[PDB]
RNA sequence: CGCGGGGUGGAGCAGCCUGGUAGCUCGUCGGGCUCAUAACCCGAAGGUCGUCGGUUCAAAUCCGGCCCCCGCAACCA
RNA sequence: AAAUGUAACA
RNA sequence: AGCGCCGGCCAACUCCGUGCCAGCAGCCGCGGUAAUACGGAGGGCGCGAGCGUUACCCGGAUUCACUGGGCGUAAAGGGC
RNA sequence: UGAAACUCAAAGGAAUUGACGGGGGCCCGCACAAGCGGUGGAGCAUGUGGUUUAAUUCGAAGCAACGCGAAGAACCUUACCAGGCCUUGACAUGCUAGGGAACCCGGGUGAAAGCCUGGGGUGCCCCGCGAGGGGAGCCCUAGCACAGGUGCUGCAUGGC
RNA sequence: GGCGACACACGUGCUACAAUGCCCACUACAAAGCGAUGCCACCCGGCAACGGGGAGCUAAUCGCAAAAAGGUGGGCCCAGUUCGGAUUGGGGUCUGCAACCCGACCCCAUGAAGCCGGAAUCGCUAGUAAUCGCGGAUCAGCCAUGCCGCGGUGAAUACG
RNA sequence: CCGAGGGUAGGGCCCGUGACUGGGGCGAAGUCGUAACAAGGUAGCUGUACCGGAAGGUGCGGCUGGAU
C-alpha cells in the first residue's frame, strides 16, 4: 500500500538523469551547485544506485555551473522525481568581502530514459 | 555507380611511402603564486591506430573485403 | 609591459 | 453607528501569527524566526450618517518667475 | 531645425573627511638586501581538507584556522554510534500523602546499568514501670510544580 | 564501538641522508624545578624493561640525578655502510577492573625510504641563530617528536 | 440657370495594420574582454576620417575639464 506512492508515475522506474543547474547568485550559486551535487551523489550512494557522472561544466570564479549525473539504480526515478525543483539556498555567504547574508538558486530537474532511436524505418505501403 | 584521398588519446594534427621506436599543441589531473579566480611556474597521467581477417620472425605502417568521411566525375542524344 | 571579484553595510 | 488611520511626513503602540513568503506602498521604503510598516487582536488617534478610494482642477510649484527665476563649473551664450 | 512613446528617483555643481593609486616627498619594522640554519623531496609523529563509516561528535578558515580549544581520547573523558535500561529523573527549591527514617550487609537475574529481594538497631521534647502518640532531623514510595539539554542563534549578548 | 578509518590532499614538527660523522669504553662542567597509597639512596635477581628487599627525606638536609654536546682512548674507512631506524616476526615488563580495536618500555630478529630535496617558502641582528641536553604542568599509564621553562657550547652578516 | 447628392478620374493629409528589419529602455544570475574614474597602468575629452568581436584604436587639428 505504500506503493502508491511510486507505483503511480508511468515509467517510475528507468535508470533516471538529474540535470542540476546553478542560478540566481552567481559564484555563490556555482558554489551551492556543486554543494548540491555531492548531495544527491552521497544520497544515491546511500541507496544502492549508480553514481555516474555523465556530463560536467566547473564555474570559473570557484564551483560548478551545471552537471548531469546518471542516477543508475532501481526505481530511480520514482524517488528523485520529487526533487524536481529550484532548491533556494538562502545562506550566509563567503564571497561577498564584509561578509553579508545573502540568497543564491540552483535547479535540479529529473528525467527517466525512454529509447532514444529515432530511425522510423520507411515502409511500401506508404510511398 | 566510377576514379583517389582519408579514419591514429578528450579536441585538432604528425607518424606510413624506405615495417620493429606512436609525437606536437590545447586540454585533463596533483602541486605552487594570489585574499581569490584567470594568466604564469613545477611535476604527472593519457591512444582496441574504424572494423574482420593476415604479410612477416614482427604491422599504426604492407596487401584484400566490408563500414562510415571528404573531393572529383556522371557526357552525346 | 601585467586581466578580473556579481547578488542582502546595520 | 459606522469608516479611515496609528513607521517618518502625520495624531495614534503593544501582544501574537508570519519569516523577502503571504502581503503593504502616495513618496522614502517595509517583510530573510522579538516586524510600532504584512495579517488578526487589545488599545489608541481622526471624523461621524457618514468615512475612505479612484478621476479631474487650482494650490503648495518663485517648478514658465508680470508681481516673482535663471545661463563660468549644476539645464542654459548663438562659432564670429 | 528637432520631438514622442517608454523609463528612472535621481542625473547633477562645489566643497569636507577618509580610503586608494602600476602619484610624489620624508621616514620605520628580519620587509628586502647581506648572511646562517631550515621547510617544500624521504620515513615517521601530529592537526586539518577530503573520503569512508553505524558513528568516524563539535568548533577553529588568508595573514590573525590547521602539535589551535585538547597542560594527557584504552574504559572514564565523550558531547557521536549500536544495543540494554530509568521517568520528579544523575542534580536544586517546593507542597502534599504512605513506610520506616537515617547507615551499613549480602542473595537472584544481567555485559553492566537496571529490575527483583533477603538482612538488621533512628536519636529527640515527649503520656513513656504500659501497648501506644508524634515532630522533624534523613532516606524510601506515589504525585504535582519543576529539573535536565555540549539542541539552534557569537548576526540578539556579557565576559575573556 | 567510534573520536585512532585511508585511493588521496595541505599545514606544523621529529629523525635523517653521514667522517666537523657513527659506535664502544672511561672521564668532567649546569640551571631551573619537582617529590609522603610521593621522590627513591644502597643491596640482590634478571642481558634488560623491571622485580624483590630496604635507609633517607614534612625536604638549601634526603631523592629524582646521569646532565648532553665536551674531554681522553679504541673501533669504523666512504659503501645505502658499524649511515638511517621505518616496517614486520618472536619473546617479555609495567600501569590499569581491562592494553583486540587502541598504551608506553625492554630484548632477539628483521634493517625500508632516504646520496641533501621542483616550483615555491620560513626563522633569526648577539649570548641571537645553530646545536646540546635538563625540568615541569596535564598525568594510573601514555601514544610529548607538542607546550611552557632551564641552562651548556656558541657563530655569520647588515653596502644600502 | 443654379442646385442636395450620386458617378468617373487624379492628388493631399491623418490613423490603424504588415513578412521582415533597425536601434532603444528595464534586469538580483550568463559569455567575452576591461574603455573611463589614480599618470586607471597608452593623460583624458573632443569634431572629423578610416578601421576593428566589443568596449574602442589610429591619423589631423583643437581644449585642460591633465598627474608628475
Ligand atoms: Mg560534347
Ligand atoms: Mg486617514
Ligand atoms: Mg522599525
Ligand atoms: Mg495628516
Ligand atoms: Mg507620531
Ligand atoms: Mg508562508
Ligand atoms: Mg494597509
Ligand atoms: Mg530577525
Ligand atoms: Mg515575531
Ligand atoms: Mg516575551
Ligand atoms: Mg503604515
Ligand atoms: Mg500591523
Ligand atoms: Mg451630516
Ligand atoms: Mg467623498
Ligand atoms: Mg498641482
Ligand atoms: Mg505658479
Ligand atoms: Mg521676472
Ligand atoms: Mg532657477
Ligand atoms: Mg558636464
Ligand atoms: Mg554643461
Ligand atoms: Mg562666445
Ligand atoms: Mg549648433
Ligand atoms: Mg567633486
Ligand atoms: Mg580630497
Ligand atoms: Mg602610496
Ligand atoms: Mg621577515
Ligand atoms: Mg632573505
Ligand atoms: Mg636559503
Ligand atoms: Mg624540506
Ligand atoms: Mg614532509
Ligand atoms: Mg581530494
Ligand atoms: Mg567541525
Ligand atoms: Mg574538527
Ligand atoms: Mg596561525
Ligand atoms: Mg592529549
Ligand atoms: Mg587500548
Ligand atoms: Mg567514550
Ligand atoms: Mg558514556
Ligand atoms: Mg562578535
Ligand atoms: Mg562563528
Ligand atoms: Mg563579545
Ligand atoms: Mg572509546
Ligand atoms: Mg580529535
Ligand atoms: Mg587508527
Ligand atoms: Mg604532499
Ligand atoms: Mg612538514
Ligand atoms: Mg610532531
Ligand atoms: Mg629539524
Ligand atoms: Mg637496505
Ligand atoms: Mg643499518
Ligand atoms: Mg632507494
Ligand atoms: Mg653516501
Ligand atoms: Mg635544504
Ligand atoms: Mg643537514
Ligand atoms: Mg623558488
Ligand atoms: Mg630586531
Ligand atoms: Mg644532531
Ligand atoms: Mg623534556
Ligand atoms: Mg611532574
Ligand atoms: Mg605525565
Ligand atoms: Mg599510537
Ligand atoms: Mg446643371
Ligand atoms: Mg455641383
Ligand atoms: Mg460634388
Ligand atoms: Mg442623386
Ligand atoms: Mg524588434
Ligand atoms: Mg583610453
Ligand atoms: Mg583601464
Ligand atoms: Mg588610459
Ligand atoms: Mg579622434
Ligand atoms: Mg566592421
Ligand atoms: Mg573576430
Ligand atoms: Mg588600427
Ligand atoms: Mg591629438
Ligand atoms: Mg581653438
Amino acid at each position: 500500500l505504500e506503493f502508491r506512492r511510486m507505483f503511480s508515475g508511468e515509467y517510475d522506474s528507468a535508470d533516471c538523469y538529474l540535470d542540476i543547474q546553478a542560478g540566481s547568485g552567481g559564484t555563490e550559486a556555482q558554489d551551492w551547485a556543486s554543494m548540491l551535487e555531492r548531495m544527491y551523489l552521497r544520497w544515491a550512494e546511500s541507496r544502492g544506485f549508480k553514481t555516474e557522472i555523465i556530463e560536467e561544466s566547473e564555474g570559473e570564479v570557484a564551483g560548478i555551473k551545471s552537471v548531469t549525473i546518471k542516477i543508475s539504480g532501481d526505481y530511480a526515478y520514482g524517488w528523485l522525481r520529487t526533487e524536481t525543483g529550484v532548491h533556494r539556498l538562502v545562506r550566509k555567504s563567503p564571497f561577498d568581502s564584509g561578509g553579508r547574508r545573502h540568497t543564491s538558486f540552483s535547479s535540479a530537474f529529473v528525467y527517466p530514459e525512454v529509447d532514444d532511436d529515432i530511425d522510423i524505418e520507411i515502409n511500401p505501403a506508404d510511398l
